[PDB]
Parts: C-alpha cells; sequence; structure tokens
C-alpha cells in the first residue's frame, strides 16, 4: 500500500552529485526530508592514514524500515510513488529520451570521475587524474549537447523540468570544479540557466546543505 | 498504418548490448540484428580522441516514424513499458527499486570501469595497467553485487523469475571471466547464472549465438 505517513531520510554529502541528484527529486516532487550529513572527506582522509555510500533514501512506514540505493532507482521509486509533478513523461518515446539523457550521466560520465576511480588514477600518475576527468566529462557532456539540442525546450526535455535536469545540473557542476570549458555546450549551459533561476534547484545546491563547508574550508 | 519494427545495433561479446537481446528475446520479441564493427571503431576511436556512438542502439519504426533509443537501461524499461508481459519488473514499488539498484550495479557501477575505451587510456599511459585496474574494479562491483542479490534472491536476482536484473547479471560474469577472475567468491551469483543458462531465451542471446560471432 501507497501508505502516506512514509518519513524519509536522505544521506547525503554536501557536494556529492549522486546524492545532489535525489536532492533534487526531492525538492521538485515538494517532498520534505531529513538530511543525514555523510562526510566523504572525513572517510577518506581516515581510510588513508590508515564503507557508507552516498546517496541512501531511508524510508520509514510504522516500524518498518526500506533502504534505497542508486540515484536512478531512488529516483523511479520517487516518481512511481509521488507521481506528480512528474518528472517522467506520460509518453514512452518520452520516458526513452529522458532515462538516455539521465544515463548518460548515470552510467557514461559521473563514473568515470568517482572519487575511487581519480585516488587510484593519481596514485599511478600524479596530476593525471584532474586530466582524465576532464576528457570523459567532455565527452558526457558532448553527448548530451547533441541529444538536448534536438528540438530543445527550455529544460533537457520540454519546458518543465525533468529526471534529464536532475542528472545534467550536479554534472555541470563537476565539470565546472576541474576547469572544463563549458563554451562548447550551450545548449546545457541554457538549461543550467533556467533551472538555476527556480527554487527547487536553489534548495538542494551543495552550498545550501546543513554539511557545506564555507568557501574557504573547500578543497578543490 | 505502419506497425511497430524493431532493429538492434549489436556487437556479439558486447555487454551492453547482450542485456538488450536478453530483454528481447525474454519478452519473446523479434528483431533484426544489425552487426557493428566494433573493434574498427574501437580502433578510430582510439587514434582520434574518442570523438565520434555506442552499443546497443533499438531503432524502432511505428507509424511512419524513426526513433533511435540508446543507453540498455532506458531501452530496456521502454521495453518493459512498451510490451509488458512477461514482466522484467516486479509488481510492487520495493522490489522495483531493488532491481533497479542491482541492475545499476553493474550499469553505472561496474561496466564503466572495464569500457574499452577506459582501459585504452589506461594501457596508453602504463602498459598492463588496464588488466589490473579492470580486475580490481569488477571482482569489487561483483563482491558487492553479491551481497546484495543473496538478500532477495529466490532462484534468480530477485524471487523466482527473471528480471532486469539478471539481464545486467549474466554479461557481466562473461566479462569477468575474460579478465580471469576467479568467481568462486560470488555463490549466489553463480547459481542465479547457472538458473538462467538453462532457458531458451539465455541461450538465444548469448555472445555465440549472434550472427557477428567467430565460426
Ligand atoms: N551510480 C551511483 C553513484 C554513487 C557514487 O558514486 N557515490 C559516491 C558519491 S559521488 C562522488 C563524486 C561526485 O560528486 O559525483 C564520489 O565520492 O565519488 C560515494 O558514495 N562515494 C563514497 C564511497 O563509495 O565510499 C548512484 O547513482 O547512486
Ligand atoms: N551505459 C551504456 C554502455 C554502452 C557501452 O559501453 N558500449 C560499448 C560496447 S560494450 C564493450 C565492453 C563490454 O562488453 O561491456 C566495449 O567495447 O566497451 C560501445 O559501444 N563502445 C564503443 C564506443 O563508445 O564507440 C549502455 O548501457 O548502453
Amino acid at each position: 500500500l501507497y501508505f502516506q505517513s512514509m518519513t524519509l531520510r536522505l544521506y547525503s554529502y554536501w557536494r556529492s552529485s549522486s546524492a545532489w541528484r535525489v536532492r533534487l527529486g526531492l525538492a521538485l516532487k515538494g517532498l520534505a526530508y531529513e538530511y543525514r550529513a555523510v562526510d566523504l572527506l572525513a572517510q577518506e582522509q581516515f581510510q588513508a592514514a590508515h564503507m557508507s555510500q552516498v546517496p541512501v533514501l531511508e524510508v520509514e512506514e510504522d516500524g518498518r524500515t526500506h533502504l534505497l540505493v542508486q540515484s536512478m532507482a531512488i529516483l523511479e521509486w520517487l516518481e512511481e510513488r509521488h507521481p506528480e509533478p512528474a518528472l517522467l513523461p506520460p509518453d514512452l518515446w518520452g520516458r526513452a529520451r529522458v532515462r538516455a539523457l539521465a544515463e548518460h550521466v548515470n552510467s557514461g560520465t559521473q563514473p568515470m570521475q568517482n572519487a575511487l576511480v581519480l585516488r587510484m588514477l593519481r596514485e599511478k600518475v600524479p596530476g593525471w587524474d584532474r586530466e582524465w576527468a576532464r576528457f570523459f566529462i567532455a565527452r558526457g557532456l558532448a553527448a548530451l549537447e547533441t541529444a538536448v539540442r534536438d528540438g530543445a525546450g527550455r529544460f533537457s526535455h520540454g519546458d518543465a523540468p525533468t529526471l534529464a535536469d536532475c542528472y545534467l545540473v550536479p554534472q555541470l557542476y563537476n565539470a565546472r570544479r576541474f576547469g572544463l570549458d563549458l563554451e562548447p555546450y550551450p545548449t546545457l549551459r541554457r538549461v543550467d540557466e533556467a533551472c538555476a533561476a527556480l527554487a527547487p534547484f536553489q534548495a538542494a545546491h551543495p552550498d545550501r546543505q546543513p554539511d557545506a563547508p564555507p568557501p574557504d574550508r573547500r578543497t578543490p
């Protein structure tokens, strides 16, 4: 049953792009949740000098707890459980398109720049991790720019936000982090600007999260 | 009215394409097989900064319009929505989320690490690193997947019928074997793989049955 007293708890790190996607689905659906910070920096530093993954959406209903993992799985659950406002359109072609744009990020871009990948690159070849990240992010953004520019609306798919924007916006933030020039992706930059003006996008941004450090205490 | 026709751009040994071959076979859907010369393609990509594209692509024509569906997971979701029976997702919200997470552990969490471009770039910087990396990341993904699958598996990854989860698992185990990984540490994955292998659709989708497989 779609029991209505579910409470939600998100395990999140302020600048995790994977967690940010889920923050965006939650914000866009107008869903309240408890923020449970997971300090991935502390865990990295502790593990170095010698498991907890993000996102996890914990759903509690009357003494039963469900732990939902994988951003895409979590977002598809949100869309089934709370269908309005829809972040997938009702037509099947559009659904496939939106899922493909999400997957270009989910599977095609982010994994190549995740923190474990980058750490293992730069252990073998100092400095190369950031060059690698820029290469693979640029490749993913080029695929997106082409696939989006196709009959583009104001957003990645039509004239309202969808799951595709939930994946695009955090990925462009990571692109900027690594110093990738975004000049070649004008459609993506336009979409990013349209999203940035919306209250739910503002709410989900890293800088607004409970665990966000001030600017002068952030690593690159 | 032009009724729906399916054409799959595939390469016999591509795990991403195989996933979609499994969805199509499980649903009893005929399709035209369109072979892609992936090895020639990847040689070009490597020499040209991979600017040029991926399989699978499912080309669908209906009512005079053509749709090119990309990304295995998006294609498989479309097949499940467009042709519901037999179902490759469970009916209940919690089981759907579990099956999608299992699928994504492979789709986003294991296969990208071992993508031919990723391994070529490693191999260009440090010869042999590609093998070490693939083995590390596939084993890591499979270890996590074993734990997750064991909590909910029946005969198959989720309960007692095949689901999208098994469409991701089976090709990924075949790739693990290509990289020489011991599969002993994943007994649940192996038992599920064996249950799937016995089924006609899995047999039909396997690399060795495809038109582009070597003699
Ligand atoms: N495909 C998964 C990706 C999850 C993921 O990469 N999570 C990272 C957070 S995203 C972040 C990079 C980012 O901002 O994209 C990273 O740490 O890699 C993580 O939890 N790392 C800690 C760990 O595994 O122990 C998903 O979509 O949920
Ligand atoms: N997340 C995507 C993955 C697609 C993918 O990696 N496709 C590979 C084929 S899968 C294969 C590796 C495999 O067997 O997994 C590989 O050759 O990299 C491909 O077409 N590469 C050529 C290119 O990018 O130009 C999807 O699920 O469709």
